[PDB]
């Protein structure tokens, strides 16, 4: 299987010079660099082409993660918002095709972070989202991209909190390039069973994010990595595994991920590089 | 050890007929019933006396949990709010004295739930809180009440997220009746180690809340119960253990605890009672040495 | 729906006892099953066999049987006279079980136990002879309404079948109705890469399960992953029973055969043994579902 | 922390050309090679000096493991056996001094493997053993060697089966160079708690042997490695950690360790090297 890491582990904002990280992760030994979709729309066609060139030259495959804004909310009861959202994903997805990216993941059926202050209509948001996703799925399938729906803990979203809910949603969407995406941090909170949640996702599991219970890099925390590896083997998983560690305070990243203490224990860039590399060796060894 | 359960496991609002719950948990075998503070400021003297007599007659000890409102935020930069907050706690602690309750717990150094939309000033809030808590602690002590500060996960508060931070805050407060309160649900998210967090709390641990990772009753989930019992034995834990399971959608409870699916799997009241009793048996067997 | 039992040897230091005494004790503690040692059963008159069965019936207890074969009962032996004695022994034993109304026997029935590990080992040869011999005996077991369960043991106690995968390979090769795999948490704990995985491997072939902590204490306060076990039993849709086999006392043949060299019971008298067994029974019913 | 591996992981008899293993292990990155004591009495001083020089040239530290024969049983009720046994360790410890080995471990208070058919007099053997070990320890101190007493599961010995018993025995011996040695494979069977057993050994813990529940290399099994690293940190462990994996059938090793199936799943020497190396990276990452 292929292993990657989210560029945001080193950055405090939802964008960066991605070429810098492609080179970095290739040197550390990663197969994949995951990047935030946010800055992509603002790319000239030329920038898109070189980023793609940088990735090919360094033997790195690029995956994309996205936290939709409120106006990109496919579940919205406001038809103008669903309208804008579909337009947004259609454009983004064509860009991904030109960028040669074949996977996008996140709360793509809703938005993130969300305003939990508003009233919640789970039944109606669910129905609309299923319809909207099915439509965007035609475009994703046209652009050769898997549209991966991240199962999130209750504090970040109310629509899909367990692998079972994820599978139910995707089965309802009933379209080719829509997949369930599990994350060890979120599973850690909502699942009765980690290996059980993965077995439940089975063939709908299109992507996996990793991180310790409190988001440190994989390995020295309490996540049941051996159990996860066995469950991936049981479902014959052949997708990739991207670590999404967040250990630094500050910026929009620190605020959105809610890092209110220095979990990194003052690590500098070199120290962060070394821990990601050690987590990488650890992940290839235990998860495969 | 004494074992209890939060009445909210059966209810969707932050108040209820607590006498009904004292009778229920007594029959199920519990030593303690935790109740929400929310309605207590509106109890008349005889209602307080009746609640206290109900608990005594059923051999049940009452503990109190509270989620402070923004207007009760002891860490507020606004002096008027801190002033209102202290007046609120002073009245509440005196009611707790009348009720023969000796333990209050929750995010008492802050408020809950929190509007995470506002700008966060952790340093100033922390400093203000320590000072406010020091004086409320004095009232609590005079009332014979241990003032327990709950360590919460990052999604619910930003001041105190780990056992180490709670020890840091409580050592700064430096009042014997102010203690750290750990909760398996919250530790499950933030801690590098569960037994480790408990050993770090040590002599400062004044109360423990239990629940599975997704807040089901203790026992069939992934929380490391045996490791918790060993750690409690390592620190000589003298306090009590109260389960806080939340498995039902609806109402303010459902919305504040964010239960967005029927975790109880269609359980009626009798089914809820039976699972709590099995969790009680489990907790006594596994957590005690 | 799942039935739970306990091996009478938990209270005794020799491989036999007044089983009627244990049927009554165990019925009072709440178990569904009492597991008894086969050893004394051939010495029983027809009458005592009928009254043991009436006792079990009168107390609502189901009897299961465990057996450690002697070297002369070794169905895998390269000596044809031993295989012949072995088959005769099991044919007589199985008919007696049919009369006692027991429908399950388990142990290292494909070999013998304890075994003399000083002899040179011929695993391949013993393996082939055993499959053939078990297939034969299976015909009598089927005729007697008895499931012939082959216990998977750790490397220190046997060399033929040490993992759930080897047990399944053996049982599929025997290829006969009433022959099942029997797993034991104490044994799996040593040899398996995965406990849940071993159970899922055994699957439809799992005909019986023995429980005990890593060092053979009653289930619950040890390191065995009980929740994972319960999840795996549900995954396969297990319809059999679960018998705990704790051994915590030094002394006698049981003490040396089970190799208890320290007082694991920590001074427990009979009443304390009963209480711990009952607490483990409540734990097992709750967690294993 | 220094990490090693027992040469027997690649061999089926209790001897081998240790220079070959010193070179192999140094190349794989270990700090220590553990070797069996049994062929050492057959070495000339010239062989000892060249083994010592080879170890030194490759930057490898040597530790020794010994399974005493019934004739080397310091717990024997037979005074002659006790006398011979003491003579055997005196000579051995002198050889280790010559080899610059500072640690020997195993069932040094008894013998291994054990004849279990014999009558067992635990109380008697224990007292004789405490008396004998105390004497040998004066030689061990003179030779600069830590005499480490391995806590074993019940199937391998009856004298010391838990860390508490190990601590009791060493406290009663009351001598400077005697330590308790724990082993994850043995603890996995007898202990109520792994971290608890390590904290119980505390300052008496002089060495740690690692291996999964079924003796595979550390990492992909069920041993609670993070908990072990936590407990080693709690007691401020300054010793070394040597893995003792056994995944091969055949020979005296196969027979004594009771490997009755091919646990290596057809591994060739290079595959065994690779797995040892991944288990080494894992151990350094997770246990420190
Ligand atoms: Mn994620
Ligand atoms: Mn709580
Ligand atoms: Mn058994
Ligand atoms: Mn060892």
């Amino acid at each position: 299987m292929k292993h990657g890491i989210y560029y945001a582990y080193w950055e405090q904002e939802w964008e960066a010079d991605y070429k810098y990280y492609i080179e970095k992760v290739a040197k550390l030994g990663f197969d994949i660099l995951e990047i935030a979709a946010s800055p992509l729309p603002f790319y000239s066609d030329i920038q898109i082409n070189e980023l793609k060139a940088c990735a090919h030259g360094n033997g790195i495959t690029l995956t994309v993660g996205h936290g939709p804004s409120a106006e990109q909310n496919l579940s919205s009861p406001d038809p103008d918002i669903r309208k804008n959202a579909k337009a947004f994903y259609t454009d983004l997805l064509k860009r991904l095709y030109k960028l040669d990216v074949h996977l996008i993941g996140g709360a793509l059926y809703s938005y993130w972070p969300i305003d939990y202050t508003k009233t919640i209509d789970k039944k109606g948001d669910w129905e609309r989202s299923v319809e909207s996703v099915r439509e965007v799925a035609k475009v994703a399938e046209a652009c050769g991209v898997d549209f991966c729906l991240e199962v999130l803990n209750r504090f970040e979203n109310y629509l899909i909190n367990t692998a079972q809910e994820g599978v139910d949603f995707v089965k309802q969407v009933d379209h080719n390039n829509v997949k369930v995406m599990l994350d060890t941090f979120h599973m850690n909170i909502e699942e009765d069973s980690i290996g059980g949640a993965i077995r439940t996702a089975g063939s709908y599991l299109g992507h996996l994010h990793t991180g310790e219970c409190n988001r440190k890099v994989p390995g020295r925390g309490r996540i049941p990595w051996v159990e996860i590896g066995e469950a991936l083997a049981d479902i014959g998983y052949n997708g990739s595994v991207v670590m999404e560690p967040f250990v630094r305070m500050g910026g929009t990243v620190g605020s959105n991920i809610k890092v209110w203490r220095d979990i990194s224990n003052g690590a500098d860039e070199k120290m962060l590089d070394r821990e990601a590399q050690a987590a990488l060796d650890f992940s290839r060894y235990v998860l495969e």
